[PDB]
């Protein structure tokens, strides 16, 4: 049975709500964002409309198989009517095609549903600028002030000087870099970039990438690993024994592997700088976690808010514990006494 947080009141509408079967009253599905934890539930023999981005639907096409009969893509920054409801789909800031829902309901009522984001002061000049929002459905992934992490930006500065210096002082070195979702492409193409050099994947992974609109994506990556200085491998396999195996594989072409594992935050963020951040190390392979972050930090977050004053907040994530909701409820305060909303 779906939850309160995934439906829209006053509409036929539900959000990442593909896992409870037919919800009673349901005319449209939407979905945020190709992330496992919002499409489950969805498979070719899926039968009701599902509006997303043109990304997502591309990946519900043939990742999937959705037949494309139900496939309902809208362009974003622009008013649509579905159902006969006006709607706008904005960036969220997350992974490829990942959207934001700005409902107008009937009765007068705006809702906005973040889907997963990373708040951005960009955000406070796109359309949400023009009118007050009643709902706010908020990713409250990591809603508490321990949760620090540097920018995109700082991140891949790091990880570029990283392997440039790594493979000059050898270059018989190969970069591999870890994943098992869309999203955070950004790490493996800059690095291919500074070293001249296509990525190189499994077919499975390219068939992925081949999906998500990214311009001269034919001149970046390839299934031809031998020819490739940089290799995606699935996260499950970024660790010593999966990297030495790996290193076998291209017949004596390497002696060194550098390793990246972007995640999430970890709590080595409470006591180090992205500057002094070091590798694990044994032997001829180094692996490195990067703060590579999709989701707003605390401080990104909280300035969202102060500047939306949203009349009601709904959190989306972090809602299974008794504890988590009553923190994620008197920050709500604080922010609005300190903002005066
Ligand atoms: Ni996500």
């Amino acid at each position: 049975t779906c939850p309160f947080y995934k439906k829209i009141p006053g509409t036929g509408f539900t959000v990442d709500a593909f896992q409870y079967g037919v919800v009673e009253g349901c005319t449209a599905y939407f979905l945020t964002h190709f992330h496992s934890d919002h499409y489950a539930g969805l498979s070719k023999h899926f039968t009701f409309p599902v509006y997303c981005s043109e990304i997502t639907g591309n990946l519900l096409k043939n990742k999937l198989h959705v037949q494309e009969q139900y496939i309902h893509p809208l362009p974003l920054d622009t008013e649509c009517i579905v159902n006969g409801v006006k709607v706008v789909l904005l960036d969220a800031n997350h992974c490829p095609g990942a959207v934001m829902i700005l409902f107008y309901l009937p009765n007068g009522t705006v809702i906005l549903h973040t889907g997963d984001f990373r708040a951005d002061p960009s955000m406070e000049r796109s359309l949400l600028a023009d009118q007050k929002v009643h709902m706010l459905y908020l990713d409250t992934t990591y809603c508490s002030p321990e949760y620090t992490f540097p920018s995109q930006q700082e991140v891949i500065r790091f990880a570029i000087n990283t392997a440039f210096e790594a493979v000059t002082l050898n270059p018989h070195a190969l970069v591999v870099c870890g994943t098992y979702s869309i999203g955070k492409e950004k790490v493996f193409l800059a690095i291919a970039d500074v070293l001249g050099s296509k990525v190189g994947m499994s077919q499975e992974k390219y068939k992925t990438l081949q999906c998500l609109n990214i311009p001269e994506i034919n001149s970046l990556i390839t299934t031809d690993m031998c020819s490739s200085l940089v290799h995606l491998l699935p996260m499950m396999q970024i660790n010593f024994k999966g990297l030495q195996s790996h290193l076998k594989k291209c017949g004596g072409k390497y002696n060194q592997i550098l390793a990246f594992r972007p995640t999430g935050w970890t709590h080595s963020n409470k006591f180090t700088r992205i500057a002094d951040v070091i590798p694990q190390t044994k032997g001829n392979i180094s692996i490195y976690g990067i703060p590579y972050s999709e989701h707003s930090s605390y401080l990104e977050m909280k300035r969202f808010v102060q500047w939306l004053k949203p009349q009601k907040i709904i959190p989306t994530v972090n809602v299974g514990t008794w504890k988590s909701r009553s923190t994620m409820e008197k920050y709500f305060r604080e922010w609005k006494l300190e903002a005066g909303y």
